[PDB]
């Protein structure tokens, strides 16, 4: 049923989505031709002052009784008002305009390590109501990297969260240019951040550093009685004002002018997927572009986004059945997240696929997991198996728009038809060298190529780069290959850079194999691996937890495992040389923590090859190996042991049987072995023994392995 309809029955029932329906008169007066950015945000934030803008789990401070002082959270939200939101944005600016010893000025650069919360959303707002120029940082990258990010950028205020404080401490004491650390996500009375800011200035004492420190809490404290500074910001450039850099990826900062940020707050990025109430659930760091367009969007539309407990999404579920948010974002391996946790269900229940009492089990995602107000769903920054949309699309009882953009770009696609504006011109080039050309069959394909009104005006000090990723005609490069399945409507096959070729010249997308094989029932995570000098590929397993305890982590789960992708395999279409033939099992899974996966939940490809890369290449090695091994002892100690043993041994070692399979009766047909591989066989015995074997004497079904060892001893 429709979605204006959908809408109506809501707002009749609910006065919680009733209060949320966007305000045309406010977005009207946020969005007219002319405003900077920091108006446009002051616009929204003031016209929507009384409503609930943000909200954050409840807690209260208990003792343990070691005596300490904790924050033991509630199954219960908080709420701040647009109103409190600006306020406190405000009092920050105020006060790092004001400061005494180390006031800040617009044009300057401020560092961020944190999660998505009230406060740095505060500390977002407060950067463009001072000009500023923010970074904020990945939570999983290296300290090594954070310098170097450090480095390029010369930050004179570095933000931290609580639980990122001792890598901003380390970083701030490698960054000459930082003059204050800011300290937020902190809570007054709870022992362990008390004690992670006074670790944080005994350390910078002890290297005898004049970087000051603050908690956020102190500086709206402050900030709050101090005159406003003054809206726009005196910057160099407008528009064109460099307001936020976004790292991509080595390290990239993708420039965000003024103009672009302001479509995050309600501008085009509203199309990437009736008057609908936003209220959302956020899981998402603000590093990463996806964070803050459902952030701002939700902001920018009158709405409420609740924050996610956690920074790891252990209290997922939870959050998501208090909130019961009436739009959803999410990327594939949240969605994996969701079917693993029905297929588990589904073993512990022990009930079938298609039946009732699995209906059930989605029925309870649907109504209460994710509260059962779901309007709206989206899905981007990476591929989405078709199996996995069907399964969500049936969770939740609506269609799963999938929108395909970018950093650089902004939205390009929404299902498969590109968004017009921003996107003005597009093409596809082919790409000879991955066998990708315009007159393929079924579809043309290519490397995607655009202009686009929301196209980053550069990398960060990095003119060459930024050339790269254009051609002659201005046309930005996507890196990614595309089919067009009909006129201006594209499909997905993967980015240029995990696209291999095979030793035999069968070309493999990667992600898009990494898709299908992750609704496999006992994979948890899954990374593929390819070599040029290779005609099959690997892979990195993370099995399920069951899949674990059932068939172990040897030889078993891997056959089971060969099994489960053979069965998708044939499903989906793909072809033999597209399946892993051998894994490295891992039973520890990838993380942000571990550096494994992105701050957007993608697996990182590089990554995976520094850490398993050498543990892949000797598995790659060793098959053929001990096969070589196995032939070099055969060859030298044949002349001294039973003619037929090495004519086994040859045979087995050979086809790839076990000795057991190898009967002294058995015919070189049986164990795998054409013709072809009958003149390799005979020739192997020519050079040992000394005695010509023909072909015939090998594969003609008269024969058998006595029959050929009974010719070589004729001579
Ligand atoms: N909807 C989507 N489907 C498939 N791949 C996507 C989608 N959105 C983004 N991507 C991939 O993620 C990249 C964006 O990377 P980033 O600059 O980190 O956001 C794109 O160039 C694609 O390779």
């Amino acid at each position: 049923q429709s979605l204006a309809e959908r809408v109506a029955r809501l707002v009749a029932i609910d006065p919680q989505a009733a209060a949320a329906v966007p305000d045309k008169a406010v977005a009207e007066r946020a969005t007219q031709q002319g405003l900077r950015l920091a108006q446009r945000i002051e616009a929204f934030l003031s016209g929507y002052g009384d409503r609930p803008a943000l909200a954050q789990r409840a807690f209260e401070i208990t003792k343990d009784p070691t005596g300490r002082a904790v924050a033991t959270l509630l199954p219960k939200f908080e709420t701040v008002s647009y109103r409190e939101l600006l306020e406190r944005s405000h009092a920050i600016a105020s006060e790092l305009a004001n400061h005494a010893e180390a006031p800040v000025k617009a044009g300057e650069f401020i560092a961020t390590i944190g999660f998505t919360s009230t406060d740095y959303t505060s500390l977002d707002i407060a950067g463009v109501l001072l000009g500023l120029t923010s970074v904020p940082l990945q939570t999983g990258a290296t300290t090594d990297t954070l310098k170097a990010i450090a480095e390029e950028t010369a930050p004179a205020v570095f933000g931290a969260s609580v639980e990122h404080l001792d890598n901003a401490v380390t970083t701030a004491l490698a960054t000459p240019s930082v003059r204050r650390l800011l300290v937020f996500d902190y809570r007054q009375g709870v022992d362990e951040d008390r004690e992670a800011v006074e670790a944080a200035r005994s350390r910078l004492a002890e290297a005898g550093s004049a970087v000051l420190v603050d908690t956020l809490d102190e500086v709206i404290a402050r900030g709050r009685a101090l005159p406003r500074v003054a809206l726009p910001p005196a910057t160099d450039a407008g528009d064109d004002s460099l307001s936020l850099l976004i790292y991509t990826s080595t390290p990239k900062g993708a420039m965000y002018p003024e103009r672009n940020v302001a479509q995050f707050w309600g501008g085009i990025w509203h199309n990437a997927f009736p008057d609908v109430p936003d209220i959302m659930v956020n899981f998402m760091p603000l590093s990463h572009v996806a964070g803050r367009i459902g952030l701002m969007g939700t902001l920018s539309s009158g709405g409420t986004t609740y924050f996610i407990a956690k920074s790891d999404l252990s209290t997922f579920f939870e959050d998501y059945s208090l909130a019961r948010p009436t739009k959803l974002f999410f990327v594939p391996r949240i969605c994996e997240m969701i079917y693993q946790h029905y297929q588990s269900e589904l073993d512990r229940i022990g009930a079938a696929d298609g039946s009732p009492q699995a209906e059930a089990i989605k029925t309870e995602l649907r109504e209460k997991l994710l509260g059962g107000r779901v309007l709206t769903a989206g899905s981007g920054s990476a591929p989405m198996s078709p199996e996995l949309t069907a399964f969500i699309e049936s969770v939740l009882q609506v269609h799963l728009v999938d929108g395909y953009g970018s950093t650089e770009a902004g939205p390009v696609w929404r299902d498969r038809k590109l968004v017009k504006p921003p996107v003005t011109e597009h093409k596809l080039i082919d790409v000879p060298e991955l066998g990708y050309f315009s007159t393929d069959s079924p579809y043309p394909r290519g490397e995607l190529a655009i202009k686009t009104q929301t196209i980053l005006p550069g990398y960060y000090k990095r003119p060459e780069t930024t050339a790269e990723v254009f051609d002659e005609d201005g046309f930005y490069l996507t890196g990614d290959v595309v089919a067009e399945v009909a006129p201006e409507e594209f499909v997905y096959v993967d980015r240029r850079k995990n696209v291999l070729k095979l030793s035999q010249g069968e070309f493999v997308a990667l992600s898009k194999l990494e898709a299908a094989y992750g609704t496999s029932p006992l994979v948890r995570q899954i990374s593929v691996y390819g070599s040029s000098q290779r005609s099959y590929l690997l892979a990195v397993v993370v099995p399920t937890p069951e899949a674990l305890a059932k068939y172990g982590d040897g030889e078993a789960v891997k056959s089971a495992l060969g099994d489960s992708l053979q069965k998708i395999a044939r499903e989906e279409g793909l072809q033999s040389y597209e399946v892993p033939r051998d894994f490295i099992i891992e039973t520890d899974p990838f993380t942000i923590e571990n550096g494994i996966l992105s701050d957007a939940g993608k697996t990182l490809r590089p990554k995976v090859k520094a850490r398993y890369g050498e543990r892949l290449e000797a598995l790659y090695a060793q098959l053929a190996e001990t096969q070589a091994g196995e032939l070099r002892s055969i060859r030298v100690g044949a002349g001294e042991r039973p003619v037929i043993e090495t004519v086994q041994r040859a045979a087995a070692a050979l086809l790839g049987a076990s000795a057991a399979e190898v009967d002294p009766e058995a015919h070189f047909s049986d164990l795998g072995g054409d013709s072809l591989s009958a003149l390799t066989y005979s020739n192997f015995l020519h050079e040992i023994f000394q005695v010509e074997v023909p072909v015939s004497v090998i594969v003609s079904a008269a024969n058998n392995l006595r029959s050929v060892a009974a010719h070589i001893e004729k001579e």
